[PDB]
């Protein structure tokens, strides 16, 4: 498939242009917006470059790395990807830094990454890199699991994100409920 | 007493941070309660342990003497000194009943929620992986944190382990349902 092909292209593209906004992350991003835009019915090409390239243009990549909205459209183009297409990726990745409906597959496919195990990882690590504490404090982990991932699985757009957020959520839930026993008065 | 060694030692971005040691002393002096240990002699190692560790930078880390010295300035007895003295450099050296506590309590804060929390932060801090690596937060669950529950002195400390132990392997469980192919 012509489609096939170009998938894989943005993609070594994409590792190679990057290598809590890493490879790894990204490639689970796509993988999860696809699953969520097939039961969608959205547009899955779409859905999946968009999903692929939605953090290059990203005011949090340092900026050896970080594209402007031109390079990306350029090398879309350049890549074999109509116009029409291009457009479209485009206008869902300024948005997303209404949107439309493969906008709203994406995003949804980010929060769910931000949230479950794999969120709470990822919410430590950045932590870990910021010289933020464990807990105690606004700018703390534990801080902002209240202030922003525990409210995530509200801000879905898909029904089908909105069922995959719901196992993810209450993992969330009964690790905070486990770092209230191992930590007591965490909260205060 | 323990006021003033507690104000002190409050004067860190590699796990030895100021919440971990006030964690572990909280935990040490519970477990130590438990097992008939001299409580006033587990907090105060507990407190100061981290003081003379040689994965703390030398910018920070401070000499055993300098612990020792200090110790008897706040108005410790010799006796309570060397006890102290004894557990700290015993726990703190190249390829390491009071200590038993004190390193259990170390322990099991490397365990559960809690120890999944500073692996992370750990892999952040240094730049590490998430997972892929053998450097990675995920391969140190295999490489240590899941042996951790085999390696308590205590009943208490064992007893302890079980739930945190069994919660990381919900941790883990949830982690390979998130992240398809993670091994
Ligand atoms: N204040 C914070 N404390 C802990 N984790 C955070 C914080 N802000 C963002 N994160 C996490 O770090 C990862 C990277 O987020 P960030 O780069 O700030 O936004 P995004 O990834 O949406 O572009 C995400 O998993 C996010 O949940
Ligand atoms: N390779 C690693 N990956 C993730 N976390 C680690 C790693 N090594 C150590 N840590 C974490 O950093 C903290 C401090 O560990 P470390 O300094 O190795 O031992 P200790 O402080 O007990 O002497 C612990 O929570 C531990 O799990
Ligand atoms: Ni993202
Ligand atoms: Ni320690």
């Amino acid at each position: 498939m012509t489609e096939l092909k170009q998938a894989d292209q943005i993609r070594t593209w994409v590792q190679s242009v990057l290598t809590g906004h890493d490879w790894l992350h990204i490639s689970r991003v796509a993988d999860l917006a696809v699953y969520i835009g097939e039961k969608e019915n959205a547009d899955l090409f779409i859905v999946e470059t968009a999903a692929l390239v939605h953090d290059l243009i990203d005011v949090k990549l340092p900026d050896t790395i970080r594209l402007s909205v031109s390079e990306v459209y350029n090398q879309l183009v350049t890549f074999g990807i109509g116009k029409e297409d291009a457009d479209r990726v485009i206008h869902i990745i300024t948005k997303m830094s209404p949107l439309s409906i493969e906008g709203k597959v994406v995003q949804d496919a980010d929060r769910l990454d931000a949230i479950g195990a794999v969120g709470i990882a990822r919410a430590f690590m950045f932590a870990g890199a910021k010289g933020h504490g464990l807990y105690g404090d606004d700018q703390s982990a534990y801080a902002h699991f209240f202030h922003k991932l525990l409210r995530l699985i509200d801000m879905m757009n898909t029904d089908t994100a909105r069922e995959l957020a719901e196992e993810r959520h209450e993992f969330m839930l009964q690790y905070i409920r486990q770092l209230e026993k191992d930590i007591p008065g965490i909260d205060a």
